Order: structure tokens, then C-alpha cells, then sequence
């Protein structure tokens, strides 16, 4: 990267000037997943994004899953699953080892990484200082809501608590389980969890990481892919899309419509995504509005 | 309880006022092991306990051991162990799993449980906001010094930030796993980094919970049972003790001599203790000073 | 009190948590006057029960009378009392005497005694940075509205500025003597003002120091002793009741109906009843509430 | 005062510009005594000067003394005075006396005068929130040191907790009664109390407020009177002295060697002294330095 | 001033009392033009009266004219009026000769001036930290509304950021000169400017510094001089007065309808008029209320 | 700038993180002169730079010179110049026209250009709540030491009140005059100036914009060219270089030697200059240090 001349090194430095203005003082949820999350670099390069944001005074406060590491710790354990359409019921003994996994391993990554920049980094869960409950939820399999265990949508979040955490330049990392009313943990998805802390944090944008360049209207023609859309023609296309984009595309809606000025879907394949979504024009994503 | 005339209810009420002013606006470092920590009976007053302190305006930090659940865990994983002496090989494959039973599984249930009585708990390592950093420790196993994997003590503690958790009401349950200076993860030994924090932050006490009644001059002497005794000629007894009591009175020394006023064993099998300890002279308790 | 059982002792301290959490921050106004005034034993207790409070982190505020010390100084002055109905009336002469007496005499007792225990308890009237303000009561004698000089109610109080003194850890101790809107002393009915800064205050009890077990229904009948009674049947009782008992029941009707969730009349004869009535369910009191 | 030309209604205002700039954020603390104390009018225009200072943003401090009222409520009392050279004994009894007339009367006068212009007057004594406290005094009589009971020196000063006070735009009006170590009441000569909190408090300036013109060098010598005097040249004048001098002038010694820039003897004869002393330079005191 | 008795000296003191209390703590904007502004006597007075506000803790707000000092500049630089009616069209040449002079020449004497007296006084105008902008402004001649250039008047006020310096213990030297909505600075006259600051900042008064005596209803009739005016009856005399005396009168309307409590034209040749006016009934100027 | 590939305009962005990092919340002093000053391309991206660096958090402090305009505003005014060697004498009335220039002219249009993105500009000099003063700077000519007027050097800098502008988040732009300790206001050379304010803010970086590649040690070897100096052999080449070149490479000694961690003398004509310095490695300019 040495052979480009001095003058474009500064041109693309001053293009983030708009954006930086923009995200100056502001909180930014992040939900990072996917192959962002298992490539070292890829992984690297996401904490150091967010130590970047950091240093420039905006406020990122990340989001993870970890659904696959969860599978193999059970698989580890030999502990059977029990099966509703094609959702695992989370029993008492699944919540602990969910909790365990996602806290105590998935959620220790990402805070290592991202503090070898600074003491920015810190875990928490919605147990931490109540910082946020759940309810639980159920699910519809093949037309009839049915249970399948301990697994929740974020019912109310400490917004103050929360907000102060980000004022003292601490970068919370949000592992999604939460209690109910009676104390009880539930897992919470975390594309949804995502969604609901940036409504309730008042964020300026919601980027959500994904395994794909974009939404693609009727997939898989490659001129379906679209730069952004709002929150009215998107619901009207969600009945659509493939399994594993509904989360991902519910989110976006529940954050948009719940005030958030654009929720993003971006390409967690590409290094640094989170920088050329938030401070170039050349964003692969594609951003959500009403 | 309801047979006590209430003119005795009042005295032992009473009877709390100095402790209650030696301790207002204090930091207490409590060790949490054992069978308080074990029994539902014990473990529920232990977070009552916590939650008591927290409303007189008293600064409790919770550091928790795990020592068995690890052992268990390991043996579930089929993860083989290395020995030399008596300590297992922390490999970082141990340190993994360690760390996932402490942050993500005991800890989780003091915080939980300490939290039924409101938004108080919060559970951290050393890797969260670089609290505190660990240096390798090694061991001497029949006289020659031998390393033992990635096992370390406290090296050096954040006291401003962790004074600032205590400040805002909030109870940090401590899991003991810290970066060392290249950010490899060590693991440490609760009863250790109980007594560096509580000269790190000032402490006015350290409470450690144990399995037995106190401090035996020549066990198993029934008229060896001591209330209180000084650095010196504490340090002067520590050859003989037995092996699981060393780490406890080790702590004792180096809090005690690092500045602490009191370091206290209690018995971890009497329900309340931390009150009975902190708040009456019917200690059972032996006291530590120089 | 050494004969008791250490497991017992514990007991009795973990049952105050429940309202050590309800008082944590709170205000909690206490008229103090009859015996737990003027015998040594329970004034020292009371001012230990203060500073008890005080170490929890709760804000106590104490209003105090002296109905019989001013009596003693006017007839040591041999100063002619001037009687309507069985009230004396206030002379400029008089009121000089009764301010000397409460804030100069009987306040200093006070202030003294909670200050064996820390630089808690400070000493005002209504005229101290004009903290309150009184306007001039008249009274009822045998049917008709009558004048008996410059004894007044509380009017306006400097809600702000007093909590303030609460908030730096102070204890106000309160002599009622307040100006009136053209600056002329009033001295007014203790058990009135107790109740009128609790409302004002937003205390969230009201503890009346009285010499009594309790509100009795239908006096002397020990089947009529009560614990817990609304404004509404009480406000339907008060015509019946002895003459000394109707200012501590007309207080009690003022505050609860001004939104203090509940007052108390408890028994100043028992030593540390301030101890009893709030931290334990032994109460011999008698509690009010809507 | 209306037949004034209003071109030199403006030059006086101006030449208080140089004082006024002098005094802007500082501490002067006033003893309060004399003619200044008993005649209406010189003591309602003392109460306007302390407003003004106030409404200037200068920090007023008020000492008071009462000696002569003491001496009258003893007698109206039928209190037998013992006496020691021409010194009364302070009893137990005397103290109570004294405590109640300086706190319970002439301070409350002088409050509700000050008061009169807005919430600035707050009463206080060493025993309140521990402001001062108190060492017993020895006298000298004819040659030998003799006891008369509970009399004493400001023995240390609660500076921080002082300086909130006057920080919150509050006038402490002082009366010189404080605990000794072991918590009993001492009464404190008012001219050393003034100086010593002076002292304390880091003041600009000590006023005296005493009936006469000035120091005198050889009294009655018309010639004999001074504008200003260092602290040397005046310790050696004090053996000479009237009796009534010597409190005054060790006031203005203890405090002026204590490091305050200036004390000052000024005529609380003439109405609004304080004014002409502090931002005229027609001053009839007598100004000290070292 | 030296043969003037003390007790006068004090009384003229004292009389300022209820202006020092009315006025402390809050906002005076003062317009200063004229020969206040060309005497060197006279502006030595103001900037020593405004450092007497300062010292007192009122928070004074300078605004500044300079109209034929402009004038002289634009001579001096043989620059060619252009003038309709009998205004000069601002042309951006002429605008940047006006900045130049009001904000580089002579705000920088105001300051230099008043900051003999201490580090008070700051140059700003409505381009410095966007403190206020400006909307172009059109006049009228000979019935038709006719555009003149960069002339405006002052849109909107940022109120907070201006009432940090003033809280700062800074005084602020306002030159009129703002941005409109595109960034271009236009000139804004010193009088309106004045009346807009005030009343965007809340002020207790808007003092007028004019050469005149004070408001006469038929000129020149020296019987039609008035002390004071409401807004109703002084708009319906706005049509009759002199040329020059139009802004000074409606800036006034405009600050008392807008809240304003009083304006008050006041006569600038007076040294140290500001002091007379606000500190003494003997006021030469005349009043505005509604 | 759109044909570049989204991959590399992250990695240039990514690069700038360790800068990032080094310079959050740290003062950055900047003398901005020469071309970057005159071209309108140029000092617009000098001031979206200024903006760049306060929406990163960082604390730019903004020097400026106008040594050509001062000149051509004099002929303007057909003002004289009086000439030592080739230095002008700083008359009364050059002074006040350099002040009017710089301070009422260029001072204003980089405030503007600044403050087009945002409320961050504010001008002052040394005068304006005596942030700073001067003292009468002499020179020397053909060996003699002369005087040439009222130009100084800064003296002292109100450091405290000046890092109170920076934290709220305001970018001061000043020009170079201030007092003397008899208020006669001196023009500063804004090349030392620059160098005084960085030593005494404790900036982490001196930026100097100056017109030319860097530092050539033997001019005009092209093989010359510099990176980076030590002062100590940066001293020994100080005679050597070009009569522009001394204060430049003078101020950059005083401020390294002063204590700055590093001063910079980059290329004011290449267009962001500042970013391409701050947040990049292919710096033109050349870097000095101890
Ligand atoms: C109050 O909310 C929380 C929750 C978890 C936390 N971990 C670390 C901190 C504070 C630091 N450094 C913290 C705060
Ligand atoms: C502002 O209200 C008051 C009234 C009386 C007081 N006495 C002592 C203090 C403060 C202390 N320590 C105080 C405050
Ligand atoms: C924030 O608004 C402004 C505008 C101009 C200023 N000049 C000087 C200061 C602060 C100081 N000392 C200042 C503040």
C-alpha cells in the first residue's frame, strides 16, 4: 500500500470528514457474527475498527451471537437435543451451557482483541447491573406458536445505566441473555437483541454484520442488489426471503421504525467493513430508512 | 425468631453501630468459596449478605474461587490432565475451559443471586477494561521451582476504575483471570488476588470465607483455637500448617502487611457470617493485623 | 446480652435487609419529645439511633417540642402566664423565652448527644437561612376562635436548601420557631411542623416519639390496642380521642393525606423503639396510611 | 441626603472600586459587639452591611459576643456569681445560661435582622456538625494562674466544612460556645474566638467592631491616635492598656502574626462602620500588619 | 472629594444596597456609543464602572457602535461611497473595512481598557463559535423599501454558549458584525444588536448610552423631560422623535416587549453614568417599562 | 477519486489508528501561513482539516501570521515605514494597524472557513482575557542589538483558562498580539508565538505550514532532504540556513527543547497537508525531536 501517491492517501482521509461529523458523540450498535467473527483477520480488523471509532469520540457497543459454538460445546458435552420444526429446545441445562459459551468464551475474544488498543473493551449481559430483561418468547412451527424453552426478546434495558458506561469510554461487548421478571436467564437471538438496545440507546445507526454483499430483491439475479430501501417496501418483502435473512431484515425493521435513522446490512467478508460502510461512499451494505 | 422479646431485638440491632461507622463508606474484600458457596441456604444469606452491605453504604468486592467446577467440567470435556507435584498443567486449552466455568458459570450465579435484591452485581476479569494484569507464577514442587502453565498472580490493578464501579453502588464479582503484559490470559488464584485487590483499593477488611472455624495454633488441639493474632508471629507459624490452609493465611500476611487494617478467616459454614463477623464480637472468626 | 447464640444474633440482623433497602437514600422525619427526652438512658439511646440511620446512608431529620422546659424558665423568670381556655398566650415576652428554651436549651442536648457519635446533628429554626416560614394559628376555645399571640403553623418550607443539608450527611435538628411573612417569630406546635416538613420533604416515614404503646380504639380497653389503621377510619376517630392524643393523630392525618406513605406513633418509653419500629416487625407502634 | 450633587453620589460609588476588587471572592470575618449590638439603628444598618458584602460576592463571617446580657439573665435567675479577681466562675450552671442567651437570643437577633434582606443568616456554635472546638482556659490573677470553670480558647477549626457555608452564600453568625475533646460545653471569649477563626478560615480581613475611635499611644492625648500599626510595635504597647483594650488587641495580634493581611479596630459607634472601614479611605479605625 | 464628611460618604454607600441586591447575579447588556466612547475620561469611567459590576458578581454584556469611525477608514482608504436615501450601501469592500475597524480597532481599545482592571473582558462577535447570526435587512426611503447591502439585523442568538462566558467571570465586548444562513457576514446596527442580546439572554436591564439628557416628548421644551414611560404610550410618540433618537428608542421597545423588565436611556456624557443609573435615584436617564 | 477500490480506501483509513490513538484528547498547536493561507483550495481543506481534527477529539490550536497583508494594508494608507536593516519599526500606528489586520482580517476569514462546519472557531489575541502577554523583543542588525518598536515575544500564557477553550470543544485562532506588563499591546512573531502557546498548553505536536518540501541540510543538494532531527544537531545547523528559514526551524528548537514531543515543518502548498502529517507515513515533512 506504499505505491499510492500522497495526494489520494489524503483525499480519502478527507472524504470521512461529513461521516465523522455525522457520528461525532453518537452511540453506534454493532452486531458482529459470522465469518467477521472466525477469521483472524477479519476478527483483527473488526476490533480495531472498533477501537477506531473510539478514538475519534463515537460510541460503539457491540452485539455477538455464537449459535455454531454453542452446537459443538453441546456436541462436546453429549448433551441431546430435543427438536420443535427446526429450533433446539433450550432447556435449563442448554441456557447454562449457552450462557457459559457465549459469556465466558465467544464474548472473552472479542474483548481481548479489541483491548490490545486501550482499556476500551468490557462484557456484560443483561444479569450485569439489570442492565436489560427478557420475555419470554415463543415460536411458530409449521402454522402453531409453540414453546421451545428458556429463549426471550429483550423486554426493557437500563438506557441510563448503559449510557453511562459508554460516556466513560468503555466499549460494552453485549452477550444476549438476559432475566425475565421472576430472575429466570433466557437467551435472547442477538441480530433481535441488537435491534432492540439501539432503539432503546437512542444510536445514531445499527450495522449489522452478515455473511453477503446485500439485500437482493429476488435473489439470486445479480441486478436485484440494492443500495438502500425503506422500512415500508422492505416489510412488504420479507414474506420472501431465505431463512436465514428474516432475523437479520426484522431487525432492521424493528430499529428503523423504532427511531434509529438507518439500520445497514454489510458485508462481514470484506476487512473492515465497518469503516467503508460508516466513512466512504463505496458501501457494499445496504441501508434501511422509513 | 418470633418468640424473642423485642427489647433483646434492639440491643443486638444496637450492638452494630461501631462497625457500622468503622465501615461507612468502606471497601470490604470478600473471598467467596467453600460451602457458602455450595448450599443453596448458604449461598442465598452470602448474597443477602452483600446486599446488606450495600444498603448500609458499605463497598463490598466479591472475589470467587471455582477450583472444583473447573476439575468437573475438565473431566466432562475428557480433557486429560498433566501433573507435576499436585497442580494440573494450566495448557491453554485448561485456561479456556477455566475460564468459561468461572466468568461464564460461577460467576454468573452470585451475580444472579446477589441481584434478586436489585440492580447491584456486575462480574468482571482482569480482562475487562484492563482492571488488573497478572505476571506467570511459578511453583516449587519438592524443591526446585517448575512451571505450571499459565498460572499467575495479580501483577497490577486498575484502583481507579475499580473505585469508580464501587463508587457508582455497584458489587464487582471478580473472576480471577487477567491479561499478562502480551495479553496471554492467565489464571490466578482467588484466595491471592482477594488479597492484592484489597491493598490495591484500600480496603478496610478482607473477609475469607473458609471451611473451618479459624486459625489452629497446634491442630487438632481443641484449646488451640485463636481470636486474633499479628503478622509476625503469624508468618513465624506458617511451615507447619496444613496444605490446603497456607494459601488462606498467605493472603492474610501479604494484605495485612501491604497496609489492610484487618485480615479476617471466618467460617464459611455458618449461615450470615459476614454479618456475624462485621457486625457482633461473637466472632467465630480469627482477625489478622501486625 | 452474651448468653445469646451467635447463629440467633445473626437472625435478627438479616431480618432489618428488607427495610435497610426500603429506607436506603430515604427521608424519615422524627418528632421526639415525653420520656424519651428527659430520661439519660433512652435520649442517648435515640441520639445512637441516630447516628444509626446516619451510617446506613438514610437521612433522618428531627423535630423536637419542649412543652414543660418552657413552663420551668418562665416561672424561674417569674413571668405572669395569661391563660384562654387552658392555652397560655404567646406574648412577644413569651415567645422570646420559648425560642431560648427550644433552640438554646433543649436543641444543644440534642445536638450534643448525636455528636458523641461524628459531626452529624446541626441545629435551626425557621429563621436560619429562612428554612421556613409560619403563619399565625388561632385556636377554638368552648366554641369560638380565639387569639393567643404568636403561635402559628408551619406555611412554607425551603424544601431545596434543606435537603441539601440532608445530602452533606447532616442531621437537622429542628426547633419550631419561624418567621412570619412581615419577619415576626412564631413558635409552632411540634407535632404540626413533624408533619408539614415530612410532606414537605417528601419523607417516607413519619416516626412519632409519643408516651404510649399505641392508638387505642375505644380507650381502656386492651382488646382496642391496633397496628395498622387508615387515614379515612382514623380521620373518623379523632373526636373521641384524649385531649394530648389528637396533635399526634391530626399530624399523622396531615402527612399520610400529604403523601407520606406512612406514619407512625411509637412507643418513646422503649429504649431504641426507633430501631424496633423500622428495622424489625416487633412493633408496638401503631401505623398509618391511607 | 437628597441635596447632593449626583456627580459626586458617583465619585464615592468609584473609589470603592479598588476595595471591592480587593474583597471579590474572600472571606471577612466580623466581631460584633458594643453600641454596634444595643441601639436599633447602628445594629439594623450592621445587618444591611452584611448584605451588602453578601450582594458583593464577599464572604462575611459573623462573631458575637453578649457579655452584659449574660450578666442580666444570671440575675434575673437569682444565680449566684462567685468570683475570682473580677472574673465569674463559669459553673456548669452559668454555661447553660451563657450557651442559651448568646445561641438562644442575641444570635437570633442578629439572624433575623440579616435576614430581613434575604436567606442569607445561618446560627451555628462549635457543637454544631463539630464546627470548632475547645481547650480549657486558665486566667492569672494577681500573679498566679487560677481555673474559673468552663471557659476556653478555639482549640481547631472544621475549615472545609466552614468554607462550604459561606460557598453556598450563606452568613455564619457565630456564637463562641464549642465542645472540648471529651464533648463539654466551654463558653469562648468572643474577641479570640473571631481571631482564631479568621485564622482559620484563610480571611482578607479582620474587623473589631468596639466602642471607640481608635488605638490610642498614650491615651487620653488627642495626638496619641493611629491609622495604622504592625504587629511588633504594637505587642510591645499591649502591657499598657486599658483593661477593656487587651482582648481587642490580642485579637487583632494572634490573628494578623496567624497570616491574615489585615486586622482592624473601627467605631461600631458610627453608623455603617463596616462600609466606611472596608471601601473608604476615610477610615476612623485603626488598620494592623505585621 | 477629600472634604467630604465620612457619614455621607457612608450613606451614599448604603443607598445602593437594593440596586446591588436586585441586580446580583444577573444580565446587563450595556450599548456604549458616543462621547462616552471618544473622551478619554468618559471611557476610562465605563471600563472602570464595568469592572465594578464584575466585582459586585453582575454579569455585564458590552455591545458597540463605531459608525464614524467606520467613516473616517473608508476615507482614509479612498473608498467611493455609494448612498441611497442617506444610508451607504454595504458593498463587500465597505463590510470588510467595517469589520476591520469595529472588531480590530475599536473593540480592541474596549477590551484593552476594561482588562486594567483584571482578565475580564472578550472580543466576540456573532462569527465567533456561531454566538449569533444575522437575517439581510432592508430600509425604506421616501416610502420605498430599498436594499442597501450586507446591512442586517441580528436572527437568532446562541443563548447557552453566550451565558458560559458571562458565568466564567468574563465580560464580552460584542462588535455587531454576523453570518447569515450562508455564512456572510453582514453589519448589523449596534442598537438593535444591543436590544436582541438582551432580551436573548434574559437580561434584569439594557442600558442606552446616548448623548442626550433623556427622552423629551416635545423637544426641545425643557418641561417635556421625563424620568419614565411604558411601551403602549412611548411607541405612539416613536413617530415624532429626531432622526438620531429612532434606534436608541425602538431597540428599547423592542427589549421591554420582549421581556425585558427595563430599558433605560441614560446620558453618556456623565462620567460614569452606569453608576448613577444603577446604583442611585438621582438617574438622569428615562425609563422603559411596558 | 471513485476508481479506487473499496479494499485499499480502508487500509488508508485503517492506517491511521496508531495516529488516531497518540493524538486523542491532545493539544495540537498549528501555524498555518504562507500559500495554504492565500490559495482558496488550499485553506479551505486547511480548515475542513481543523474540523477533521476536533470531530476526532483531538485539540487543534490554530497560530496565525499576515506578514503581506500588514504591508499592503500601510501602502494603502500611505503610512511611511521607518526601516532598521530590513526590519520595519513598529510604530504606535503600525502596531495598530498590524492589529487591525491580523486580529479584525485574517483572523476572520480562517474563523469563518472553520466555522462553515460547524461552531468551533473563536479568534483572540494575548488581550483578550489576558490569555497572554508580551515582552519588548529587540534585534539585532549587522551586530548591534536595536530597537524597531513595539514587537515582542510571548512572555507568559494563561495556560488553565486557554485549556478550558480546547475542552469545550473550540478551536482558538489567534493572532499574535498581547500586553506588556504596562498594557501596551506588541506584535509577536507568530512563528515563535506558535512555539511559546505548544510549550506552554503541553501540545503533543507543533505543525508549521510552511512553503517548502522540508529541511535541506545543504540547499539545494537535492540529495539533502531530511525526515527527521534531533535538536542538538539541529542547533549546529541553525546559522547556515536561508534569512526565512531561521524562525521556523528557531521555533521548532524552543518548543522540542521546551518539551513538545515532536515539531513538524510540512508543506503548506500540498493540499490537507495536515492529515497527510498527522494520519499518514509518507510525510513530506521533516520531524524534530530532542
Ligand atoms: C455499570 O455497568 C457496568 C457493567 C459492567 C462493567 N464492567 C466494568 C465496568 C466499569 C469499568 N471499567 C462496568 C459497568
Ligand atoms: C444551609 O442551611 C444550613 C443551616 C444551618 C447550618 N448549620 C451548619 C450548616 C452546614 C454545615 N456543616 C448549616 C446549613
Ligand atoms: C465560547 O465562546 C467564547 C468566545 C470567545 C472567547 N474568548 C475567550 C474565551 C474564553 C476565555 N477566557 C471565549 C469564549
Amino acid at each position: 500500500i506504499e505505491a499510492l501517491p500522497t495526494h489520494i492517501k489524503a483525499q480519502v482521509l478527507a472524504e470521512a470528514l461529513p461521516w465523522l461529523k455525522q457520528l461525532h458523540g453518537k452511540v453506534v450498535v454493532v452486531k458482529y457474527g459470522g465469518n467477521a467473527m472466525t477469521d483472524d483477520t477479519l476478527r483483527r480488523a473488526f476490533a480495531a475498527d472498533m477501537a477506531f471509532l473510539r478514538n475519534c469520540g463515537i460510541h460503539p457497543v457491540v452485539v455477538h451471537g455464537g449459535g455454531p459454538q454453542i452446537t459443538a460445546m453441546l456436541r462436546r458435552l453429549g448433551i441431546e437435543g430435543d427438536f420443535k420444526g427446526g429450533f433446539r429446545v433450550t432447556t435449563p441445562e442448554v441456557l447454562d451451557v449457552a450462557r457459559m459459551v457465549l459469556f465466558g468464551q465467544v464474548g472473552r475474544e472479542l474483548v481481548n482483541l479489541i483491548n490490545a488498543h486501550g482499556p476500551y473493551a468490557v462484557g456484560i449481559t443483561g444479569e450485569d447491573a439489570q442492565l436489560f430483561t427478557a420475555v419470554r418468547r415463543s415460536v411458530t412451527v409449521d402454522g402453531v406458536a409453540t414453546d421451545i424453552g428458556l429463549v426471550g426478546d429483550v423486554d426493557q434495558v437500563n438506557t441510563a445505566a448503559m449510557l453511562d458506561l459508554v460516556a466513560a469510554g468503555r466499549i460494552p461487548v453485549v452477550s444476549t441473555l438476559a432475566p425475565d421478571a421472576d430472575g429466570v436467564v433466557h437467551n435472547i437471538n442477538a441480530d433481535t437483541a441488537a435491534a432492540a438496545v439501539a432503539e432503546a440507546l437512542g444510536a445514531e445507526k445499527l450495522l449489522m454484520l452478515t455473511d453477503i454483499d446485500g439485500l437482493y430483491t429476488r435473489w439470486p439475479d445479480r441486478d436485484s442488489l440494492v443500495s438502500e430501501i425503506d422500512t415500508g417496501t422492505l416489510a412488504q418483502l420479507l414474506p420472501t426471503l431465505e431463512s436465514g435473512m428474516v432475523p437479520k431484515v426484522e431487525a432492521c425493521l424493528r430499529a428503523v421504525i423504532g427511531g434509529v435513522p438507518s439500520a445497514h446490512i454489510i458485508d462481514g467478508r470484506v476487512t473492515h467493513c465497518v469503516l467503508v460502510e460508516l466513512f466512504t461512499d463505496a458501501g457494499t451494505g445496504t441501508k434501511v430508512v422509513r
